[PDB]
């Protein structure tokens, strides 16, 4: 039946994307009810970016300093404030395409869909995990800033990410929709590096369950193991520790397949020590860690 | 930077998806203007699966046998005709969400986005390529039939795929939106199997050019090759023959990076001989063949 990195359908979010301009800087905003959300760094000249005083730069600004474009319509900005690293532009018009939504903050290891934008114009959608080091491995060029991450639960869009910057290594850093950074990052032109990342162990196991469900069974074995024995291997390979809670979340997949988590940890232990003996799993030569147990259950059942 | 299997924003396709029911069979239809397109096999029962006489099964149907449903709204069917393997249900309402669109037949190697859908509700979006053996490696469960593949260039949706069936090896077969199958396949449950699959050589080369644009150079070598020597090597690894057409298509990525097409071909021959020696290219430990030369520029420069 097959297994693919799958994004949520993006239409409910496409209806919310606008172009925000302040001086020379144009980038993407999120228009929900009568507010446009975008990165506060939209107000900064290149010179400001080196050591910005947002407080001071913003009082110096007025409503008319902000051009908001929803397709071929100018919105009138009637107010401006800041919450953490996010700029809120109050507009005269409630977005008639506002979906059922909430602002949510996600945990490392959780996945979400990204609508990549360019002049308030949506261009692509991809799935990605919040890394243990609080970065994401996006695909962004200039103009992507204010591109947004989301999940959909029934009809409700849960917004969890707004893109702020690229780090030197090609990875991306951003905020929740309340403007709190994911990770130890600041919105200033300064020296910042991604911390050393780790592998999301519970997601690798979920993806091994997806492989078995799809008839990729070769890596299975008669053996089992313990959390403690496994976690001494994981810690060795820069794998996150597996907790009792991770084992409980993989419950449904363990039932559906007949392979218990420490059963499957034994398989993963051997893959870490011995490698893949030149094979693939679901058409990958890497151990994939950007599918959650929920993602595997949603896609396979 | 970053390099991601990115799907087109799905919103313009989401507003076209409906549920078609006939007898005890429910699947997806595509509602454009006053027509719903779906697989003709919606009109089959149990003993119509091996040798359906579609002309005989359809003449016995009236408009009211077809229950079409857009969210909660029932659409009234006022007409029906068959075009190749696609059924066309005429309805009394034109879809107010109809985007600018066209129907295109794609060739092997081309990529598109798939909007996977169940009971006319979109569930996810992913990027595919038409394999050289005219199948797609999708993610499709029971009820996905009538899910569509598409590109979006400058606000115009080009429909290129409609999902009909899963073959014994877990890969997928379907039609263009004129009802003609890709490959030698038929909408009958008689034994059928895909041709042996090959790697899309032109796409792999485009992806090596993207790796060089994004700063990877470790796999380059001082060698060149003749086109003919390259094909004699590449076919021993089940790679598609590279043609002069393919060489012309890579010209711009050649010019951008200053590496001739037959120099990059020498690099590919070396990678097939050596593998990757614990390294990765753009985040993969395999040579990726689902990015086209056109996609590589859409996502790079
Ligand atoms: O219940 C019997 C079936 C199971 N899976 C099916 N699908 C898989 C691929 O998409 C079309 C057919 S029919
Ligand atoms: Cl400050
Ligand atoms: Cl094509």
């Amino acid at each position: 039946s097959g297994f693919r990195k799958m994004a949520f359908p993006s239409g409910k979010v496409e209806g919310c994307m606008v172009q925000v301009t302040c001086g020379t800087t144009t980038l993407n905003g999120l228009w929900l009810d009568d507010v446009v959300y975008c990165p506060r760094h939209v107000i900064c000249t290149s010179e400001d970016m080196l050591n910005p005083n947002y407080e001071d730069l913003l009082i110096r600004k007025s409503n008319h300093n902000f051009l908001v474009q929803a397709g071929n319509v100018q919105l009138r900005v009637i107010g401006h404030s800041m919450q953490n690293c996010v700029l809120k532009l109050k507009v005269d018009t409630a977005n008639p395409k506002t979906p059922k939504y909430k602002f949510v903050r996600i945990q490392p290891g959780q996945t979400f869909s990204v609508l990549a934008c360019y002049n308030g114009s949506p261009s692509g959608v991809y799935q990605c995990a919040m890394r243990p080091n609080f970065t994401i491995k996006g695909s962004f060029l200039n103009g992507s800033c204010g591109s947004v991450g989301f999940n959909i639960d029934y009809d409700c869009v849960s917004f969890c990410y707004m893109h702020h910057m690229e780090l030197p290594t090609g990875v991306h850093a951003g905020t929740d929709l309340e403007g709190n950074f994911y990770g130890p990052f600041v919105d200033r032109q300064t020296a910042q590096a991604a911390g050393t990342d780790t592998t999301i162990t519970v997601n690798v196991l979920a993806w091994l369950y997806a492989a078995v469900i799809n008839g990729d069974r070769w890596f299975l074995n008669r053996f089992t193991t313990t959390l403690n024995d496994f976690n001494l291997v994981a810690m060795k390979y820069n794998y996150e520790p597996l907790t009792q809670d991770h084992v409980d979340i993989l419950g449904p997949l363990s039932a559906q397949t007949g392979i218990a988590v420490l059963d499957m940890c034994a398989s993963l232990k051997e893959l870490l020590q011995n490698g893949m003996n030149g094979r693939t799993i679901l058409g990958s030569a890497l151990l994939e860690d950007e599918f959650t147990p929920f993602d595997v259950v949603r896609q396979c059942s």
